[PDB]
Parts: C-alpha cells; structure tokens; sequence
C-alpha cells in the first residue's frame, strides 16, 4: 503493498534537469525527498520512455514527428524553445506518467507519484506554457483502460486548459481546475461559466480565483467544490496536479499559499481512497517547490517532517532561514466573500 509508488531513476531525473526554463528542479526535488529519507518508504519504480504510438493517443503524428526533428506553428520558440534533446525530455515525462498510470491500473499501489510531470497546457498538436507533451492527458487516457470515470483535479496556479480541452466533449473524464483568472493572465481562460461542451457539458468545472488567496480560504473553496463534485460524479480514479507556483515566494507572485494549505486539499482527496496519480507542474522558486513537494510527499506518507532542512547537495539553496516551512508575504487577499460564494453557487447548480 500500500506504499505509494515513486517514479524515479537517475537517468530520468537528469533528463528532467535539462529543462531550459527550470534547470535542476528535478534533482533538487528528489534530493530533498531523499534527504528526509522519504523514499525507501515508497515503492521506487523506474520510468518507461513513451513510444510514438503511446504519445500519439493524444498528440498528432504531425506534431510528434516535428518535435522529434528539432530535438536533433507548433507552439515552439520563446516560451517553448525546442532545445536539443527536447523530444527525449518530453517522451520521458510522458512515459513516466503513463507508467504511474499502469502502476495504478495494476494493484499494490493506491498512489503513484511523478513530481516531474504535470504539463497541463500542451495541446494535441502544439506546445504551450513550457509544456511540450501533455502527460496528464496521457495518464488519464491510460487510466481509462480500467476506469470509466476519472477525476482530474488541477491545483496549479494556471488554468488546466490543455487537459480540459482534451475531454470537453466526454463525460468519462471530469476536469476541475482552481486558478487565477485575470485579463492578461495566462492562459486567459477558464471562467466559472466554462462547463464543457456537448456530451461533456457540466463535466468541466472551473474555479476562477484572485491574487492573495491564503491557505484557509483556499481550502474552504477547494473542499467545497470537491465535496460537491464527489457527490454528483462517482470517480473511480483520480489524477491530481500540484503545481507549486501558488506558493508564497514564487516569481509568479500571485497566490499566497504554503504547502500546508495545498496539503489539506491533498489529504481531502487521499481520504476518498481512490487510485491516485500525483503530478507536479509549475513552481519557479526552485527551493520552495522542493520544500512544497517533499512536504506533500510526507502528507501522502502521513509522517510529519522535521522543520529544519537536512544537509544534502542543495542545502545552501535554502535561503537564509533553512526551515521547511514557508511564510506568506503580507499581501492582501483580493478575494471578496461574496464573489467566491457566487462562483461556488454557479458550479453547485451546474453539477447534475
Ligand atoms: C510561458 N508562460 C507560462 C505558461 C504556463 C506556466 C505554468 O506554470 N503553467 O502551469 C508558466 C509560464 S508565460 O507566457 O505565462 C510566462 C511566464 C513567465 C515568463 C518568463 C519567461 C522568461 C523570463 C521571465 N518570465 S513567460
Ligand atoms: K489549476
Ligand atoms: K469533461
Ligand atoms: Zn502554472
């Protein structure tokens, strides 16, 4: 077994480290997890590289081939620069989430972790927001070999548009996303009015949130909507993305969460006791993202972690404080009690 599965292999971590816009985060994340000796308490499973056929269960051959070519418009460039070996990078992530999926389809595993996955923005034929391959989607598509109702819960700061669009017309998968929704804020979509299309209408729930949201309030919103969604929908399996770009101190500077808030949310989903695929995502303050995910790793394990940071390779990276906890800034919570209730009521009606 009941020990969660931890997708890892030095080759995978190093391949993940080569991501241009987020260098070394994989190692840092794994290193801190290892430092608290959190691993060796999970079932370590090596990642399998995704094949062309597998990745194409969503992406088009046109896009896959092209990507494989430059690794030697499709959304490539500035935000998504096709650096050397990027195709390999993508295939390893995708492969990694698909193997976490298989780990769940089979037994002896109620939770499968791939902190390096979670790129929800990738379209079937286009890279977007640092996302080259949509692993979350590939995991969901794998999970559906055995589960008729999958619940996708996206807690990244950004809207999970890629995964949502992928299933907007089906009621097999239900995508729920809590994100910042403001005029010029990427990807600029996902208002509460967004509920899906055709046969998928009401199977896409979006929770537009504003800057400054803190642990408490965030959790009340989350539990409120999740509880409602667990009722109407009878999820057999669950895919959860935990982008840490919501954590106080992120360069993104929008939400004001700490891993503990996001923690209560995790605990809430873990208590349904369903097959759960854990993914990472955003998180541009490399040190905090590591603190966030190793802590959440502890929450998956239940074992409370030592407040002081354990000596390891990146010990220095832990600011001046050197503690596991993260303190929110003194920024205001631009979320009025009335609009949040209004949003909740809208979706609450929608759910049928
Ligand atoms: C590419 N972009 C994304 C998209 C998605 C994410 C994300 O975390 N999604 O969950 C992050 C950045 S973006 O256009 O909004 C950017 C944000 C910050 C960017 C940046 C890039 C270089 C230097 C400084 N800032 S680009
Ligand atoms: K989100
Ligand atoms: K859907
Ligand atoms: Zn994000």
């Amino acid at each position: 077994s009941l020990v969660p599965v931890y997708i890892y292999s030095p080759e995978y971590v190093s391949m993940c480290d080569s991501l241009a816009k987020i260098p070394k985060r994989a190692s840092m994340v794994h290193s801190l997890i290892e430092a608290y000796a959190l691993h060796k308490q999970m079932r370590i499973v090596k990642p399998k590289v995704a094949s062309m056929e597998e990745m194409a269960t969503f992406h088009t051959d046109a896009y896959l081939q092209h990507l494989q070519k430059v690794s030697q418009e499709y959304g490539l460039g500035y935000d998504c620069p096709a650096t050397e070996g990027i195709f390999d990078y993508a295939a390893a992530i995708g492969g990694a989430t698909i193997t976490a999926a298989q780990c769940l389809i089979d037994g002896m595993c109620k939770v499968a972790i791939n902190w390096s996955g979670g790129w929800h923005h990738a379209k079937k034929d286009e890279a977007s927001g640092f996302c080259y391959l949509n692993d979350a989607v590939l995991g969901i598509l794998r999970l559906r070999r055995k589960f008729e109702r999958i619940l996708y819960v996206d807690l990244d700061l950004h809207h999970g548009d890629g995964v949502e669009d992928a299933f907007s017309f089906t009621s097999k998968v239900m995508t729920v996303s809590l994100h910042k929704f403001s005029p010029g804020f990427f990807p600029g979509t996902g208002d509460v009015s967004d509920v899906g299309l055709g046969k998928g209408r009401y199977y896409s729930v979006n929770v537009p949130i504003q800057d400054g949201i803190q642990d408490e309030k965030y959790y009340q919103i989350c539990e409120s909507v999740l509880k409602e969604v667990y009722q109407a929908f009878n999820p057999k399996a669950v895919v959860l993305q935990l982008g840490a770009d919501t954590i106080a101190g992120d360069p993104m500077c929008s939400f004001n969460m700490t891993p503990v808030g996001i923690g209560k949310c995790l605990k809430y989903i873990l208590q349904w006791q369903l097959a759960t695929l854990i993914l990472g995502g955003g998180g541009y303050n490399l040190a905090n993202t590591a603190r966030c995910w190793t802590y959440l790793t502890g929450v998956i394990l239940g074992k409370t972690l030592s407040s002081e940071i354990p000596d390891h390779e990146f010990f220095t990276a832990y600011g001046p404080d050197y503690v596991l906890e993260i303190t929110p800034s003194c920024r205001p919570d631009r979320n009025e009690p009335h609009r949040i209730q209004q949003i909740l009521n809208y979706i609450k009606g929608n759910l049928k």
